[PDB]
């Protein structure tokens, strides 16, 4: 069928949905090179023995947004080695005993980038995935049209209908500039002479700064108008850095987009909200967007969960990851930090601290029960020592240069994780690993990402590794993908590989990442949806195939997800969705479920896992 | 450069704007071929000896919406074989003595025909147009950079700032479903029991004829969900008819998107007041919103008209182009008309008549003065007898068949015309032709079309006839072509032609045929702007050369081109673009109009035409 955007006006009585359609069977016995297969068994165990999960999950659970007193102890922190250890209560000499070593984690990385590019083994993958593809469009050539029926059953639900999710956002871009600029441009009429920022000498009002920038007003546009503290002084502004890099900033950068600025926030926030108004508008377009935290002060955590109380930043729809930047060596230049150990310090305890005590640290609580997971950050294409095994702690690392990806996830994940099995523990709400990685750069932040996180940011680099393209696939590890953005800089539109990705069954979503930047409509994401269709030629089946796993990638509450999607959503395959709240055929899925139980078989050859519900 | 989705921030302080740049000298001599030349400048010529043009323009000039008193006599109609002629206000004997007669007009169309299709001109023009591609292709590689930064001294105007009509729209799809739906869903809840039609014996309220198809409410959907008088009766309800032919109509769609039914309209009108108002929201999309009108009934003029009345239907953003549909055939199987020639009545008199007597139908006035063209439509790939040349009139024409396309333009042509070379005459609006022409069907739609009419709608065949495509360049005819939705049926997307017709530099505009079926977005055509600049991969000098000549091909007042694009826009090339408000680059139009002044003097072999000023 491929493209919804043309598709024309038809009929219908489908009044009691079909499963049904072509089978297609093939099986394939086996040669000596299992001993491959066993090698995928193993990096697909070592994967699961590592990455985190809430013992207990979210469908087997048993008016504003803030506040309320607890108080419960509990106590020690005591971090050794970047990874902290919190012992039991009182004082014990085991500590709630979880978490594997860095090194370790460092040598199974290691292992899983031999086989990951080991001769035989690429290419059974490479053979597997493409066979993969094949398939799904022999498929698509004999079920299409019983496919775009079946969605004529659930009449109601199209594609607006369905609640899709914009799983990878960076706020701060999440803002169209003629809404942007418009509200400057108005805040600039409608109050001058307003102290603002305090730069060069004394406080300046807004008329001031502007004037001062010089080209201003009705001239200002979202373009290099962020000229700053203002003058010759050497800044490069790529993109990165204009998003990352806390300093150096510009002036009204600082002033209306970001929150430890001088008004406090009263102008990001003030912006906020009216984006989350007007995306409470259109009912179905959620949103999880990135919030930083540098960890060069303590104060950061509390310091931002306090921006968002004070603003009452919430909303249904929206939820929140906490993206630190990847600049250490830029945070000991600036002498403001002298091991990396400092900034573990600054993220992994701010918080622990408000876990054990909710009370030393509330409204910091009443935001956590609102942040969903923990994004790192930073132009993945800067080069790197890809480290070794016996590595450097946290805290003898000095040196001047920025520690390599795979050490940053590490430290970035035991913490994260033991801290997580706690907030766990005291039955408080956690935080899941969700890195950017795979954008550009090397092969490894993929391989190291596959054995420690939940979803990915980019993942583009899949496409050079047969390999790791088709554990992701097993695992289904779901991809939050911006085709649009990876456009700007590092790949061709045309040359992406998300239609592919999507064609072999990968867990793949469409994202936004700056909407600001990237796009020309009112409606950031679902234009990209809709120029994705077009390109790539994708039907509704197609699309509300992606909308609906977007979904399931999300960080959102059962309680959600099941009213979005389905109350049986929690189960694995067909029988888990319900295309009356989901728009897409059980066939789709279906033979989305069988195919994958298939490969799954060949490589557990004929020994598999098998679990009946999802995961998370 | 193309693609703006991506591009990155970048900076500035270009404060005076740059023209410059590598200008590419050729020249070529001639061949005995000159006589094909020749050729070219004959139907050069014709078209222009032929398309109606107000002898005093726009340029040269000298609350509410509605009322004002007339009176003033003038008169005698008259109207011979189809043509209209009114004689002298008094009587006289030899009338306003303008337009050519049907035959001529016929023979012409031959003599184009042949010109078009000859062997050694197919090839002289081929060679000429790829050539006219390379060139600009050159230039961007040029000059690229060189229209990227001038943009930036214009630093307010970028995309949105500029306006953009949607140069192709049929009233009645402009709407979102969300919208549509959300209209009907709620106009229901809040009034059910309201009469609304009288179908099938009684006077059915709101909620019967739901329950009365039964499949309605919380399940309606804008796909076939307008089910009918209902029952097994049989309709075809592909496309064209399901918008085209007024009769064998559904019930929703009879009370929701239509203005001759029973409450007068008090809901198609109602709907059509919040698509305005959210128009004048954007402030910069415009529309050339497509109304109908059979020529059935002498009514529907004044019929209509009044509709627009009575529902204070105005706005700054919209005009209006009344579309009859080509089908004569059916209305004469209705026998509600019994030969050709009672269209041209029912058509070009209720209009004449209000022109010589503005009072003897008020309100229609108030009306066409917002009326902007004549637009004539149908499924092009019904199969025709190619028309002769001793061809029968228009009330010779009793036959039970539909007269070939050429026919109706013919006739739609002179009346047009005749009336148009009057309400100038008596100092009022006139109306122009832009019929829908060659989006399928026989290669000579383009050839009358070519030699009768102003803009055009569609263009996709002007790719299987270099002969034809090329004269549209010299000539400058303008597209206002709908990709995504030619998309649909007639031609994949990326098959489509029209980026390289814009590479040639034929005047195309991109617009939005059935916003309801086609888009996904809240803003239908900056999404068309939007794929489009992604698929084919268009900069913004690119989209605004685009959006900014979409303007030159609409029919609004000077007094808001003026102000949309510049003061001087009616002048001839490049001095005639204010980038302050038009935000493309002096030195793409200046290459445009280099190139295609140089093209001129190639065919008008050193002794060109010239004119300092655009055309209406
Ligand atoms: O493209 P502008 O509006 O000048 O800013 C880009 C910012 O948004 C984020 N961003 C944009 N694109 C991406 C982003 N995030 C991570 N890396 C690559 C990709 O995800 C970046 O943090 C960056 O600082
Ligand atoms: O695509 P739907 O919403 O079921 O209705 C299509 C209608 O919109 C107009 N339309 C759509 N697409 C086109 C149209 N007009 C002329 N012909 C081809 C092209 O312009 C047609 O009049 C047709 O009746
Ligand atoms: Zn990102
Ligand atoms: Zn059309």
């Amino acid at each position: 069928q491929p493209d919804p955007i043309a598709a024309d006006i038809l009929r219908k009585e489908p009044e009691q949905e079909t499963f049904v359609r072509l089978n297609v069977p093939l099986e394939v016995p086996t040669s000596d090179e299992v001993e491959a297969y066993k090698c995928l068994q193993e990096c697909l165990e070592l994967r699961k023995r590592y990455v985190f999960q809430e013992t207990v999950a979210p469908w087997e659970k048993e008016e504003p947004f803030a506040h309320y007193p607890q108080g419960k102890s509990d106590h020690c922190f005591e971090m050794q080695d970047g990874v902290v250890h919190v012992f039991a209560n009182k004082d014990a000499k085991e500590d709630l005993f979880p978490v594997a070593d860095a090194t370790a984690f460092f040598t199974d990385l290691h292992h899983v980038l031999k086989v990951i590019a080991a001769g035989n083994i690429r290419t059974l993958c490479h053979r597997r995935l493409v066979l993969l593809e094949q398939k799904f469009n022999l498929h698509l050539m004999l079920n299409a049209d019983k496919e775009f029926l079946a969605q004529k059953s659930a009449p109601h639900r199209d594609f607006y209908n369905v609640r899709k999710v914009d799983t990878h956002v960076h706020h701060s871009a999440c803002m169209n500039q003629k809404h942007l600029l418009r509200f400057i441009k108005s805040k600039l009429r409608k109050e001058p002479d307003e102290v603002v920022i305090f730069r060069d000498g004394t406080y300046l009002t807004l008329r001031e700064v502007f004037e001062s920038l010089d080209l201003t007003g009705y001239d200002l546009n979202v373009d290099l108008l962020d000229v700053h503290a203002d003058k010759s002084t050497f800044h490069r502004f790529d993109k990165f850095n204009l998003k990352y890099n806390p300093c150096g900033q510009s002036r009204l950068r600082e002033i209306f987009l970001k929150q430890d600025n001088l008004i406090q926030g009263r102008f990001l926030g003030e912006i906020t909200k009216q984006v989350f108004s007007d995306l409470e508008a259109s009912k179905y377009q959620m949103a999880e967007y990135r919030i930083s935290i540098y960890g060069r002060k303590m104060s950061e955590w509390d310091q931002l969960a306090s921006w968002i109380v004070n603003n009452d930043l919430y909303s249904e729809n929206v939820v929140w990851l906490i993206q630190l930047p990847r600049l250490y060596n830029i945070y000991k230049d600036m002498g403001i930090v002298t091991s990396f150990q400092n900034i573990l310090d600054n993220i992994f305890i701010p918080l622990f601290e408000a876990t054990v005590d909710p009370d030393s640290h509330p409204q910091l609580h009443v935001f956590l029960k609102q942040v969903v997971g923990f994004d790192l950050v930073d132009d993945e294409s800067k080069p790197e020592r890809r480290p070794t095994k016996h590595m450097p702690t946290p805290a003898q690392w000095t040196n001047a240069f920025n520690p390599a990806f795979s050490y940053y996830v590490y430290y970035c994940y035991a913490n994260l994780y033991v801290l997580n099995k706690l907030r766990e523990s005291k039955g408080m709400t956690t935080i899941t690993l969700r890195p950017h990685s795979g954008e550009a750069g090397d092969i490894d932040h993929l391989a190291a990402t596959f054995l420690t996180c939940h979803s990915i940011a980019h993942g583009i680099n899949l496409r050079k590794s047969p390999v790791l393209q088709y554990l992701y696939y097993l695992a289904q590890i779901g991809l939050a993908m911006s085709p649009l953005s990876n456009n700007s800089l590092f790949l061709d539109y045309h040359r992406n590989p998300f239609p592919v990705f999507f064609l072999r069954g990968l867990n793949v979503s469409l994202s936004t990442d700056d909407p600001l930047q990237i796009h020309l409509t009112k409606e950031p994401l679902v234009e990209e949806y809709s120029i994705a269709a077009s390109v790539w030629k994708l039907s509704a089946c197609d699309l509300c195939e992606i909308a609906r796993n977007s979904v399931y990638q999300s960080g959102f509450s059962h309680a959600l997800k099941s009213h979005w999607i389905g109350k049986d959503y929690y189960k694995r395959g067909p029988d888990g969705n319900d295309i009356h709240k989901t728009n897409v055929p059980h066939i789709r899925v279906e033979f989305r479920d069988t195919i994958w139980k298939e490969e799954m078989q060949q490589v557990y050859l004929g020994k598999a896992v098998i679990s009946d519900e999802v995961v998370p």
